[PDB]
């Protein structure tokens, strides 16, 4: 299983969101010698918002009719998305920031939607029919916490638009295998971030 | 009222948001002749994303300490905070992108979102008071808003909600235009 790790907290040595992740690519790696490992940071570099020109060029009707210009504004994305076909295992690190994700991680998911390469849609009676075009892929979600009770079941559950949002918006172009390891109270920390870590051990094993 | 108005869409003429948004402020400004507005463009304009640096000097456990470089490093911040304070109205126009807003709409909130100054802690606990949110958004389905048939897949202006009441902004009130009766719904917003 070729793996793409895309990383999203700004922090370095003191993400545990990053660490966690880091975690579960060493077992991996351990187990699977040949397995190719890409790392994509979205957290520590900057990553482009969309702009009008993307999507101008991103939803043109004649694909194929594009300009150099228009081509060169779907240059990234096109790397971006690249990297996910070329993986069977999707690992995303990322911190709950103020309910939602890091503006970069949103901003990897904004570029890699792609129409015509991620989706799809149809007309049927005027309203669009849309199909995911990713296929045989899997996903792992690695998110670190402040505070507590954001998981299922938890007293702030409806208040996590983090990796439930992202559930929807990788489900959107066809993943839907998706497990989420949390650890939360990063400020009860050390136990939550062994068990994670214990957690993130036996997935890689298997 | 003060109104302060971010625009989150990237497109310009085009945008429906953006159209909408300017629809309410003018029709807003012909009640209200002496009103002042502040526009906050996050989305045809880069807005950094929160760094490592942002982190350290945002939560400095003895934040009269802070260095010049740190407080360099929260310059932009304090001025996005200083907007949403000097306001009595917050309106926000935004798309919804892939089931969530734009990244730059994302990062205002995190610039903006600061311990001590819009929300302190013992429990945490809102430190803005006295302010309203006007959310205008436009999305290209159906079907996400109260009561719609994709409503749990919406983590755009419910997630917006949760943020902004965590500061203390609890009166929020959204238009949204899926697929004139936003329009409509605006101009008699703006005569109340
Ligand atoms: C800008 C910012 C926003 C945050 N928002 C939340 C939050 O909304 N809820 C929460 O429980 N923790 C929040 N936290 C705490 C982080 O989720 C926690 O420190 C996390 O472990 C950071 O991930 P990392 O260790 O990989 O950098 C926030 C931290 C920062 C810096
Ligand atoms: C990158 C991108 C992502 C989008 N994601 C969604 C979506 O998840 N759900 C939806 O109903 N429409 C989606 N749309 C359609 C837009 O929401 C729609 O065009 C909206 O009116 C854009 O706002 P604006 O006119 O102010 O630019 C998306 C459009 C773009 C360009
Ligand atoms: C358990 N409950 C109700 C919570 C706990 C924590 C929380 N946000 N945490 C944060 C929010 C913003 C910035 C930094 C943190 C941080 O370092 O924790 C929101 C709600
Ligand atoms: C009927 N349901 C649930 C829907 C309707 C529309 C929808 N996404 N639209 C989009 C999603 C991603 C990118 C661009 C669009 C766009 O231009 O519309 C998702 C789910």
């Amino acid at each position: 299983s070729r793996i793409l790790a895309v990383h999203a907290s700004p922090r370095g040595e003191r993400s545990q969101s990053r660490r966690l992740a880091e975690v579960f690519l060493a077992a991996y790696r351990e187990a699977h010698p040949q397995a190719r490992v890409a790392r994509r940071e979205v957290g520590r570099v900057p990553l482009p918002a969309v702009t009008e020109a993307f999507v101008a060029a991103a939803f043109h009707p004649q694909p194929e009719q594009r300009s150099l210009a228009m081509q060169a504004d779907l240059a990234l994305s096109d790397q971006l998305v690249g990297e996910l076909f070329d993986s069977d295992l999707l690992v995303i690190s990322t911190p709950m920031y103020n309910f939602s994700v890091p503006s970069g991680l949103k901003a990897w998911i904004d570029q890699i939607v792609r129409l015509g390469v991620t989706f799809d849609f149809v007309l049927d009676n005027g309203v669009a029919q849309f199909r995911p075009l990713l296929r045989g892929k899997r996903a792992l979600i690695v998110t670190s916490r402040g505070g507590h009770g954001f998981g299922p079941g938890g007293e702030n559950q409806a208040m996590n638009h983090a990796d439930p949002w992202l559930r929807t918006a990788l489900g959107f172009i066809g993943i839907d295998e998706v497990t989420v390891v949390a650890a939360e109270g990063e400020e009860s920390f050390e136990d939550s971030c062994d068990e994670a870590e214990q957690r993130l051990l036996a997935l890689a094993r298997s």
